[PDB]
């Protein structure tokens, strides 16, 4: 069996890609963030704090006449940004366009912290990352991608994200029609339960390519691209006015300036993400100062590929039993 469904970014910036997953029975169906960050499918719903939900669609498990309470279990997340959530845990079925798999989990919020219900148009996360990371205690459990792996026509999902524009996810299969010319493919590790694996360098603009290992993890749920300071004092010593600003907590730059584009290492393949997508617009209403979409990781402690690197290519996730990721041209 196959899946496939658009996502969409949640505003003019692509701040975050929504996609609709269908939960329960009937069908109630709810805008999620796919995330390969994290590992928990959980949802708003009828149990979160009344104070706590605006404009969410929620999930109601007494009309679904598949849900079951998983007796017991609650779950409890923290994300690198701040962000938190926890509540309950129920059994029901749910969708991706088209595939569907019974039993799965979904976690019921009861709590959900402030930058959650202030996005309006994130109705929960669907975690894409390794079963491993789950939070659900006692009993861990599967990831949507995991429930459905033995199913699939082939245990792969790709993520074909949109710049300032529609972009599609697909379970079960390869799209050759999506990508231009080969997909090369690259070694995962999994013993922290992320998509985690080494780039081989990168370059700026048209400048030299650094042949350096970069050891980073591919994150739909993550926005910006997250790489070590050396490298990003690089790139933005390529933009003039470009400066690192404490107050702001990154590096800005005058939003008059042109950007480069950042290119950056699969195997000998290389990934060209265009400059514009390196702009992320005024830090304020009517500033003249752009936030940057490439900062520092070293308050982070870990690099991070995220929408701004995923975007720019065709990306394969691999889940065989030695997983690999892919990277296309598109
Ligand atoms: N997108 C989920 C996510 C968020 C933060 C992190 C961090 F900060 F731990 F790297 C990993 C994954
Ligand atoms: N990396 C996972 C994640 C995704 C979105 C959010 C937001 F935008 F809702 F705050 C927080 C954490």
């Amino acid at each position: 069996s196959t899946g496939s469904a658009t996502t969409t970014p949640i505003d003019s910036l692509d701040d975050a890609y929504i996609t609709p997953v269908q939960i329960g029975t009937p069908a109630q169906t709810l805008n999620l963030d796919f995330d390969t960050g994290s590992s928990d499918l959980w949802v708003f719903s009828s149990e979160t704090t009344a104070s706590e939900v605006d404009g969410q669609t929620i999930y109601t498990p007494s009309k679904s006449t598949t849900a079951k309470l998983l007796s017991g279990a609650t779950w409890s997340i923290s994300y690198g940004d701040g962000s938190s959530s926890s509540g309950d845990v129920y059994t029901d079925t749910v969708s991706v366009g088209g595939l569907t798999v019974t039993g799965q989990a979904v976690e019921s919020a009861k709590k959900v912290s402030s930058s959650f219900t202030e996005d309006s148009t994130i109705d929960g996360l669907l975690g894409l990352a390794f079963s491993t990371l789950n939070t659900v205690s006692p009993t861990q459990q599967k990831t949507f991608f995991d429930n459905a792996k033995a199913s699939l026509d082939s245990p792969v999902f790709t993520a074909d994200l949109g710049y300032h524009a529609p972009g599609t996810y697909n379970f079960g299969f390869i799209d050759t029609t999506a990508y231009t010319g080969s997909i090369t493919y690259t070694a995962v590790s999994t013993k922290q339960g992320f998509w985690e694996w080494t780039s081989t360098g990168y370059a700026v603009g048209s400048g030299t390519f650094k042949s350096t290992s970069i050891d980073g993890i591919a994150d739909t749920g993550t926005t910006l691209l997250y790489l070590p300071a050396t490298v990003v004092s690089a790139y933005w010593a390529q933009v003039s006015g470009a400066k690192s600003s404490s107050s702001v907590g990154g590096y800005v730059f005058p939003c008059s300036a042109t950007l480069p584009s950042f290119t950056f290492g699969v195997g000998s393949a290389r990934i060209v993400i265009p400059g514009d997508y390196i702009d992320f617009g005024p830090i304020s209403t009517g500033s003249s100062s752009c936030f940057g979409g490439i900062q520092s990781s070293a308050g982070i402690g870990i690099n991070i590929f995220g929408d701004v690197a995923l975007k720019a290519a065709f990306v394969v996730f691999n889940g065989a039993t030695t997983p690999t990721l892919g990277f296309a041209s598109k």
